[PDB]
């Protein structure tokens, strides 16, 4: 129970523009105070997979949502799948959908929700990740807490990228990051 | 009361002196995970000479420097630019009653990180980040995070912020970064 | 468990690169739970890779450090790290009996695994910047791989790698940390 995940393999899990079209890796681990994060993503078919900016220019950015309630249970219009997401058994996942997790989520006075009130960017993290692993293939992995509606809580992933990439499958390196924790 | 996290808190309360009093809030959190500290930190400049860049105007305000200085106990010194009110051990979203008096397991480690002296200088007690001014992906400044290079004091951990680009009215409130460091004990 | 796994924090040659003991890698494994909590430099101290110069070496622009690891976690002797300083934790200092099994600290197999003719996927990497004597304009680029080494259960290798051409520059570096998936 110090650890929520996506299972470590390749099985899409994931829906951005069509159903199952990716594989979201996350890893969250709770040190106390602190999530301790790391994601990656394959995207296998569709809109998606194949980067290519002659053709498409303006496909240059995507949204991964993560949607929890007051539980921290994940939300159905989430783009990853319920059937997913779960504590850590070994290399898999408990057999049992777990109903609690709200020491696994982003803290609502560090990252509070929208309102009329001055909206901070410290609910904002920003890392680079490469396609493909190739160093001259960089994207934008911008993560933004509990600033979606429809929800307690959420963690949301935006992937863009500002190259003319041509013929590049969105296929990423790995990136760490840490949020302050509700409990 | 939370025992493995020193921290700020995570309201907004400016606790930090940068130009004038009170001008800022540094959100800083200190998880121990054993012999590493997991640190996360953002900066909100509420008021005063950093609050609104404008380097038309002031083509030389380029950087500015938060220093966290410590005793040999851990405690924080009053010289620090954090403020010692609002800077202890975690209880809730807000801080245990009495203000801690032993911290040691979360100073930086003195042989990684040894204070200066005629030995050769290395750059290991060195973290740089870049975090972005007002969440803007066109607004980077770099953060350069200093372990106990400070003098009169046991331990210190600075935090210098600077840019490069010419800003026109921008506010300076960050986006986050996390780093890690190896704890004394 | 909860164990620390290092390269003590000293700055004595434990690494060779080019040459024998050309280097000090300092290396922190901070077990938390599912995920390793890892803490890098390099100070490079002689050798081929001490001091860098692109104008009269223009190809000099690239170099790796590999620690192997057997099917019980312990470094294997043709790693660039010695095994005699790389151990768990004691103070500032290390266990006085070299460990037996470290399999916890290893990277997960299923999320990185060995080379085989299955697609590799980007994900077994990590990217870093740290920067050549804590100065600002001298970025090199840290690349981390796992599991990627043969002739071993598993691997953590570094690479270190610059575009700008530096002029007699000392190659030791800022810190970086990471994380990666755990084995067990
Ligand atoms: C990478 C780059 O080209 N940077 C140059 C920048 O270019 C602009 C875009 O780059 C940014 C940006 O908007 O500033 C970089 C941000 O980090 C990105 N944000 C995130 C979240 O990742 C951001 C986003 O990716 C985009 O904005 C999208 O939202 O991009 C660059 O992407 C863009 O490139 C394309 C464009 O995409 C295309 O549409 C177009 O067709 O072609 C352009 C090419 O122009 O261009 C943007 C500019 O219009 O521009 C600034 C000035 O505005 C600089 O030139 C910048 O390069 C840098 O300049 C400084 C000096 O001014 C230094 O030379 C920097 O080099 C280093 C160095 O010395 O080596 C790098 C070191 O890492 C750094 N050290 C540390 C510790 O951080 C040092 C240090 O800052 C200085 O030495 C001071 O001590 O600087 C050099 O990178
Ligand atoms: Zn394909
Ligand atoms: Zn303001
Ligand atoms: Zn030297």
């Amino acid at each position: 129970t110090r650890t929520l995940w996506t299972t470590p393999d390749t099985s899409p899990n994931c829906t951005i523009a069509q159903d199952k079209d990716s594989k979201l890796t996350l890893v969250l681990t709770k040190c106390g105070s602190q999530i301790l994060a790391n994601v990656s993503l394959i995207v296998v078919a569709g809109k998606y997979h194949i980067i290519n900016n002659k053709t498409n220019p303006k496909i240059k950015s995507f949204t991964i949502k993560l949607l929890f309630n007051k539980n921290g249970v994940l939300l159905d219009n989430s783009n990853l799948g319920k059937a997913y997401w779960n504590f850590r058994s070994g290399n898999s996942n408990v057999s049992t959908a777990y109903e609690k997790a709200i020491g696994f989520m982003p803290n609502l006075v560090a990252y509070p929700k929208p309102s009329n009130s001055k909206k901070y960017a410290r609910d904002i993290v920003y890392g680079t990740i490469y396609l493909g692993g190739k160093p001259d293939q960089p994207a934008v992995i911008k993560t933004t807490f509990n600033q979606e509606t429809g929800c307690e809580y959420s963690i949301t992933f935006n992937f863009s990228w500002s190259k003319t990439y041509e013929n590049v499958e969105f296929e990423t390196t790995s990136f760490t990051f840490s949020y302050i924790a509700q409990e």
